[PDB]
């Protein structure tokens, strides 16, 4: 599924991301836009052989099992294909564990390089929330 901007904002709010560990909703929408262009089916392979999955580009080296990343962990306890669902639940729940790990949203490279320190409230402007 390719979400609209406000549709995803609403979905993320309903799932408890607004101010989760102090990160306002617009941070999460901005991260999703630049990680996946709001497409739940997005995948990208990394140089190390791991792959990033779904709307928040969650990586198989640590967080999910794809059966092809040797030596990796599955800290979210989920197949990576669950992260590609039209239902963002699994992605959201795994993202909460990532953002709690110590480095906050700096785990998301696109967030660090394109969202951090910008006016992220712009991403939720006009939405009914
Ligand atoms: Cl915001
Ligand atoms: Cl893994
Ligand atoms: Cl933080």
């Amino acid at each position: 599924k390719v979400f609209g901007r406000c549709e995803l904002a609403a979905a993320m709010k309903r799932h408890g991301l607004d101010n989760y560990r102090g990160y306002s909703l617009g941070n999460w929408v901005c991260a999703a836009k630049f990680e996946s262009n709001f497409n739940t089916q997005a995948t990208n392979r990394n140089t190390d052989g791991s792959t990033d999955y779904g709307i928040l580009q969650i990586n198989s080296r640590w967080w999910c099992n794809d059966g092809r990343t040797p030596g990796s962990r599955n800290l979210c306890n989920i197949p990576c294909s669950a992260l590609l669902s039209s239902d963002i639940t699994a992605s959201v729940n795994c993202a909460k564990k990532i953002v709690s790990d110590g480095n906050g949203m700096n785990a998301w490279v696109a967030w660090r390089n394109r969202c951090k320190g910008t006016d992220v409230q712009a991403w939720i402007r006009g939405c009914r929330l």
